[PDB]
Protein backbone atom coordinates (compact mmCIF):
# COMPACT_ATOMS: atom_id res chain seq x y z
CA UNK A 1 0.00 0.00 0.00
CA UNK A 2 2.16 2.80 1.34
CA UNK A 3 3.14 2.17 4.94
CA UNK A 4 4.89 -0.86 3.49
CA UNK A 5 7.54 1.60 2.34
CA UNK A 6 9.82 0.59 5.19
CA UNK A 7 9.18 -3.08 4.53
CA UNK A 8 10.41 -2.36 1.03
CA UNK A 9 13.41 -0.47 2.37
CA UNK A 10 14.53 -3.39 4.52
CA UNK A 11 12.93 -5.69 1.97
CA UNK A 12 15.17 -4.88 -0.97
CA UNK A 13 18.03 -7.23 -1.89
CA UNK A 14 21.65 -6.57 -1.00
CA UNK A 15 22.46 -5.73 -4.60
CA UNK A 16 19.75 -3.14 -5.13
CA UNK A 17 20.63 -1.93 -1.66
CA UNK A 18 24.31 -1.53 -2.45
CA UNK A 19 23.53 -0.17 -5.90
CA UNK A 20 21.11 2.11 -4.08
CA UNK A 21 23.24 3.34 -1.20
CA UNK A 22 26.10 3.70 -3.66
CA UNK A 23 24.21 6.07 -5.93
CA UNK A 24 23.29 8.01 -2.81
CA UNK A 25 26.80 7.84 -1.39
CA UNK A 26 28.09 9.14 -4.71
CA UNK A 27 25.73 12.09 -4.96
CA UNK A 28 25.98 12.61 -1.21
CA UNK A 29 29.76 12.46 -1.27
CA UNK A 30 29.97 15.05 -4.03
CA UNK A 31 27.31 16.91 -2.09
CA UNK A 32 29.63 17.19 0.88
CA UNK A 33 31.87 19.18 -1.43
CA UNK A 34 28.90 21.47 -1.96
CA UNK A 35 28.05 20.48 -5.51
CA UNK A 36 25.50 18.22 -7.16
CA UNK A 37 27.81 16.73 -9.76
CA UNK A 38 28.13 12.93 -9.76
CA UNK A 39 30.39 13.25 -12.78
CA UNK A 40 33.04 14.01 -10.19
CA UNK A 41 32.72 10.51 -8.79
CA UNK A 42 32.65 6.93 -10.03
CA UNK A 43 32.13 5.09 -6.77
CA UNK A 44 35.69 3.81 -6.97
CA UNK A 45 37.05 7.33 -6.75
CA UNK A 46 39.69 8.66 -4.34
CA UNK A 47 37.83 10.04 -1.34
CA UNK A 48 40.92 11.89 -0.18
CA UNK A 49 40.93 13.62 -3.55
CA UNK A 50 37.22 14.33 -3.33
CA UNK A 51 38.18 16.57 -0.44
CA UNK A 52 37.35 14.55 2.65
CA UNK A 53 39.15 14.89 5.96
CA UNK A 54 37.13 15.82 9.02
CA UNK A 55 34.55 18.50 8.29
CA UNK A 56 33.84 17.17 4.82
CA UNK A 57 34.35 13.71 6.27
CA UNK A 58 31.69 14.38 8.88
CA UNK A 59 29.39 16.39 6.64
CA UNK A 60 29.02 13.25 4.57
CA UNK A 61 28.69 10.93 7.55
CA UNK A 62 26.04 13.30 8.83
CA UNK A 63 24.05 12.91 5.63
CA UNK A 64 24.92 9.24 5.31
CA UNK A 65 23.16 9.02 8.66
CA UNK A 66 19.89 9.27 6.77
CA UNK A 67 21.22 6.57 4.47
CA UNK A 68 21.94 4.03 7.17
CA UNK A 69 20.33 5.09 10.43
CA UNK A 70 23.50 5.40 12.47
CA UNK A 71 26.28 7.97 12.64
CA UNK A 72 28.69 5.67 10.84
CA UNK A 73 32.26 5.18 12.07
CA UNK A 74 34.53 8.20 12.24
CA UNK A 75 37.00 6.05 10.34
CA UNK A 76 34.42 5.43 7.64
CA UNK A 77 36.00 8.30 5.74
CA UNK A 78 39.40 6.78 6.41
CA UNK A 79 39.22 3.04 5.82
CA UNK A 80 37.12 3.66 2.73
CA UNK A 81 39.34 4.44 -0.27
CA UNK A 82 36.31 5.04 -2.46
CA UNK A 83 32.53 5.17 -2.30
CA UNK A 84 32.30 1.59 -3.50
CA UNK A 85 33.73 0.86 -0.08
CA UNK A 86 31.42 3.18 1.83
CA UNK A 87 28.52 1.25 0.34
CA UNK A 88 29.98 -1.79 2.07
CA UNK A 89 30.79 -0.33 5.46
CA UNK A 90 27.26 1.04 5.42
CA UNK A 91 25.84 -2.27 4.24
CA UNK A 92 27.67 -4.11 7.00
CA UNK A 93 26.17 -1.55 9.35
CA UNK A 94 22.75 -2.18 7.85
CA UNK A 95 23.22 -5.93 8.07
Amino acid sequence: GSHMLRDRLAGLPRAERTAELVRLVRTSTATVLGHDDPKAVRATTPFKELGFDSLAAVRLRNLLNAATGLRLPSTLVFDHPNASAVAGFLDAELG
